């Protein structure tokens, strides 16, 4: 997990609406969170992951040991069973509830976090470079 451990800031969000559609959120949060901006920043303490996503909206903190689900409140205020486990330097994510589940698969390709978040016919794929 080495490769993960430093800074990222937004550079490219693509299909970023049409995945907020599909789980249900509503006009305002969904145009303000495609005009924010927000810095994942994944740390390490003793096996604890500690990845903080800093938005203008809210900062959800996660704390993880790989291969152990967690019960989360989301920004868009959800509790969510969060299970993220590594597969050979990728953050295989899911957060599921009541039906509904999204998926956030993190994966390195050049030195970027390439955050893939999808859910109901719509894959917002999200480019990060390294700002450490």
């Amino acid at each position: 997990v080495d490769a993960f451990l430093g800074t990222w800031k937004l550079v490219d969000s693509k299909n970023f609406d049409d995945y907020m559609k599909s789980l249900g959120v509503g006009f305002a949060t969904r145009q303000v969170a495609s005009m924010t901006k927000p810095t994942t920043i994944i740390e390490k303490n003793g096996d604890i992951l500690t990845l903080k996503t800093h938005s203008t909206f809210k900062n959800t903190e996660i704390s993880f040991k790989l291969g152990v689900e967690f019960d989360e409140t989301t920004a868009d205020d959800r509790k969510v069973k969060s299970i993220v486990t590594l597969d050979g330097g990728k953050l295989v994510h899911l957060q599921k509830w009541d039906g509904q589940e999204t998926t956030l698969v993190r994966e390195l390709i050049d030195g970027k976090l390439i955050l893939t978040l999808t859910h109901g016919t719509a894959v917002c794929t999200r480019t990060y470079e390294k700002e450490a």
